[PDB]
C-alpha cells in the first residue's frame, strides 16, 4: 500500500495477520512444538530519487506475536526484523546498514521456500546466514551493468557483544556472487567471523574464528520451483545438549536442503522438501543430527491478498538422538491476510 | 483512514491516543488505581473480494502503554490486542482464527459501553468472556439469509499451555445466539472447556472444567442506549486473595452489568450503570463480592475524531471485603484523538 | 505522509529508518559506547477542525530499537517517545496532556540540535527537561493574539510513583516564556516538584523538592544556527557513583551548552558545540563533572528524506572522574531514511 507517491520519493507500508496452529503429539519432543503460532508482521518501504544516478532508500519491519497474552508473557517473540537505510549509485553499486540478511542467506533464500517451515539452518543472530544486526553490505547488479544477471556483494559485520553467546558475533567479512540465467540461478556465498570470548567460553564449539558457506541452484520458471542448498559451518551453528541442559555451537555441520514445488493457475502450490543438518566433533557427544525430515505441504492463494497452507513435516530425527533433538511430527494450518 | 482501494482489495490503517488520569485517594485500595493511564492504539483491517461469494479478511491492533518510562517498565500493558484472518462465504457463514473475541462476549458486550470503566467481567485470557487467543470462530448472519436479525456463532477454542495459571486455558466450544428486531437485540452464549492442570493445581478453584454464559437485551435506537447482562461462571473467573498472596478462579460466580445512556445531538452522551459480580464456594472465604459499583459519567463528542470524558465508580466494595478487593471510588477523565 | 484529508480532519503518518554505529576504545569508558545502535520510528500526527475556534489535535511517536537481537534482549531500548491528545481553541491557548515534553524543555530544546548527540542535560522521566509521562500542559502563541513573537507555557507535572526513583516525580508545577524576532529567540523556563519518598530514600541526594531551570538565546537565519543554553538543578539531575555502585540525584547541577551550525545550499551542514555540566554537594564526592565535551560533526542532506552524518564528540572528561564518568571520546556515523 502506497502511501506516498510525489517529488521520487514514495513509501509503502505493507503487514500481514497470520492465524496458525501447529499439531504435534501431546508438544514438547516435536519438530515444531504444539498450539497457537498467530503473529503480525508491520513495515514499511521508501525509495527516494536524489538525482538520476543516486537513489536513497530504507526498509523496517517488525513482528508481533499474537499467541501471548495479556501479562507477563506479553511481548515473547515480538522483535525488529529488518532496519536499514542505504545508497544505490547507478551502476556502482549499492551499500546499507543495519539489521539486514546475512550474505549467506543469499544462497540459503534458494530453499527457504516452504509454506510454513524450512529454512531450518538460516539462524538469525548467527553471523551470516539469517536475520543478524550490525551488518553493511555492498551489492552489485549485473556488474557494474557489464554483465546481465551476474551479481555479487560482499558484507562487513560489525561485532555485536551481547550478554548471551547464541547472540553474539565479532567482526567479519563476507560475500556472495551468483548468476542468472533463462530460468536457473547458481550462488555461492561465504562469511568468517571473530567469536566472542563469551562464545569461546562455552562447553560446546571450540575454535578462535566463525566461518560459514553455501552454495545452491534453483529453477523458477514455467509455474515450477526447485533448489538445492548445500552448506558447511565451522563454530557457527548453535545447539543445546538438552539432556546435559548446555549450549553453543557446532565444531562443524553439514547441510542439504531440496525444495520442489509446482504453482497451479487456480492458485493451489503444492511443496515437497528435505532437509538434513550434521553436526560433527561435539564436545562429549562427537557426531549428531541437528535436523533430519522430509516436508509435504502445499498453499492456496486466492489471490495476492489471501492464503491459505497446511505444511506436513515428516520427522526423521530418532527418538534417541543423543542432544535431544525432538523427534515427532508436527502439522502447520495457517491462514493469511496481507496487504 | 483508507490507505488502499483497488481492484476490491481495501485497507483502513486505524488508531488513537488516550491521555487519561486516574484520580483515587493516596490507590492501592481503590477500584481502578490513581495515576497517569494514557495509551495509544494502532492497527490495520482489511477485506479482500476473492470472488462474487468469497471474501477475505485479516485485521490486527495492538496497544502501546503511554504512561510507562523509558527504563524497565518501558512496555509494561503492551500486548496484542487482536490478530486474526478469515473468510466469509456468500451465505453460509464467516470462518476466522487467531486472537479474537470469546463468544460468550457476544452477549457481555451489550454492556460494556461505559467511557472508560465497565466490562468488568470481560476478562482477558479467560476462556470465552474476553480477547483470547486461539480461538477458531464460525459466524452466520441473518441465518443463511432466511431469517433477516437471527444470527449465531460457534468457537473452538484451542488450548493455551501458558506459564502461569491466569492466563492459561485447555480445549473448549462454546456458541452464541442473537435476534434483532425494532431497535433491540436479545443474546445468549455459553461456553465449556477443560482446565490445564497448573490451573487445577491451585489453591483457588477446584474442577475438571470451567463454564461461562450469559444472556443480555439491550435498545440502541432514538440516542437512547440501555442493557443488561446476567451471567453465571464455574471454575473460570481470575481471583486473588490479596490477604494471603494466593490467586486461582472462583468456584462460582453471578454477574449482573446494566447501562442507561442518551446521546444528545450536540455530542453530550451522558451514562449511568451497575456492576456487581458475587463469588461464591471460594475455598477459605465462601462467598465474596468481587465487584459491585454504580458508575455515573458522561463523554463528550466533539465530532468522529475528538472526544473527552469523565467516568465515576462510585464503589460499593465495602472496607472489610474477605478477599482485599479495594473499596474506593475512582474518576477517570480521558481526551481522545483517533483516526 | 498524509493519510487522509477530508472535511478538516487530517491524518500524518511517518517513520524513520537510522543505520548508527558508535565507535569508541575497546568501549565502556566512553562517552556514547560501542558498537551497532541502529533503531526505527513510527508516529503519526492527527488535527481536527471542529468549528472556526477550536481543533482538536492527538500524536503517538514509538522508538523500536534495531540493535538488539531476537532472543531475551528484543525490546531493550523500545519505548513510547510521544502520546497525547489536545485543543487548541483560536486565541484563548491549547492544552493537552499524555506523555509529552517537559517545559523547562521549551529552554534546553534550543541547543537539542547535533547529528546524534548533545541535548545530555534533557534526561528522560526527569520532571519536566525532557520526555515525561502525565503532563498537562498550557501553551499561548502570540500572547493571545496581542503580542507577534511572545509565547508562554505553564504545565501541571503529575506524580509517577514509579518502582525506581530514577524514573519517578512527584506532583509539580512549570511554566515558559519565549520572544522571538527578527530571526532570533530568548526563552526562559522554570519547573519545581516534589520527590517521591523512593527518591528521598536515595543515597544521593538529599531534599522534599525537585527544581529545574534554564535560559536560552538562539539564532536561526540565513543558514546559521547558533545557541546558547544555561540551567540549573537542585535534587533533580540523575547521577550514578560507578565505583560505589549506587544511584541518586545531584544535590545542584550547573549547565552550559553551546552549539555554531552552518547549512549550505548543497546539503552539507558542519557542526560545533560545546556541553558542560557540573554536579556539586554530592554525597560522598562533593564536586564533579557529569559532562564536558567538545563536538565537532556535519550532516550531509541529500534531500527531504536521505541523510548522512558523523558526529566527534572530543571528550573532556578526565580518566581519574570521582562518579566513574567514562573519559573516551566517541564517534557515530549515521544514515537515514525518513518519510
Ligand atoms: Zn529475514
Ligand atoms: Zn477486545
Ligand atoms: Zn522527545
Amino acid at each position: 500500500a502506497e502511501i506516498y507517491n510525489k517529488d521520487g520519493n514514495k513509501v509503502d507500508l505493507y503487514g500481514k495477520a497470520v492465524g496458525l496452529h501447529y499439531f504435534s503429539k501431546g508438544g514438547e519432543n516435536s519438530y515444531g512444538g504444539n498450539g497457537d503460532m498467530t503473529y503480525a508482521r508491520l513495515g514499511f518501504k521508501g525509495e527516494t530519487q536524489i538525482n538520476s544516478d543516486l537513489t536513497g532508500y530504507g526498509q523496517w519491519e517488525y513482528n508481533f506475536q499474537g499467541n501471548n497474552s495479556e501479562g507477563a508473557d506479553a511481548q515473547t517473540g515480538n522483535k525488529t526484523h529488518l532496519a536499514f537505510a542505504g545508497l544505490k549509485y547507478a551502476d556502482v553499486g549499492s551499500f546499507d546498514y543495519g539489521r539486514n540478511h546475512g550474505v549467506v542467506y543469499d544462497a540459503l533464500g534458494y530453499t527457504d521456500m516452504l509454506p510454513e517451515f524450512g529454512g531450518d539452518t538460516a539462524y538469525s543472530d548467527d553471523f551470516f546466514v539469517g536475520d543478524v544486526g550490525g551488518v553493511a553490505t555492498y551489492r552489485n547488479s549485473n556488474f557494474f551493468g557489464l554483465v546481465d544477471g551476474l551479481n555479487f556483494a560482499v558484507q562487513y559485520l560489525g561485532k555485536n557483544e551481547r550478554d548471551t553467546a547464541r547472540r553474539s558475533n565479532g567482526d567479519g567479512v563476507g560475500g556472495s556472487i551468483s548468476y542468472e540465467y533463462e530460468g536457473f540461478g547458481i550462488v555461492g556465498a561465504y562469511g568468517a567471523a571473530d567469536r566472542t570470548n563469551l562464545q569461546e567460553a562455552q562447553p560446546l564449539g571450540n575454535g578462535k574464528k566463525a566461518e560459514q558457506w553455501a552454495t545452491g541452484l534453483k529453477y523458477d520458471a514455467n509455474n515450477i520451483y526447485l533448489a538445492a542448498n548445500y552448506g558447511e559451518t565451522r563454530n557457527a551453528t548453535p545447539i543445546t545438549n538438552k539432556f546435559t541442559n548446555t549450549s553453543g555451537f557446532a565444531n562443524k555441520t553439514q547441510d542439504v536442503l531440496l525444495v520442489a514445488q509446482y504453482q497451479f493457475d487456480f492458485g493451489l502450490r503444492p511443496s515437497i522438501a528435505y532437509t538434513k543438518s550434521k553436526a560433527k566433533d561435539v564436545e562429549g557427544i562427537g557426531d549428531v543430527d541437528l535436523v533430519n525430515y522430509f516436508e509435504v505441504g502445499a498453499t492456496y492463494y486466492f489471490n495476492k491478498n489471501m492464503s491459505t497452507y497446511v505444511d506436513y513435516i515428516i520427522n526423521q530425527i530418532d527418538s534417541d538422538n543423543k542432544l535431544g533433538v525432538g523427534s515427532d511430527d508436527t502439522v502447520a494450518v495457517g491462514i493469511v491476510y496481507q496487504f
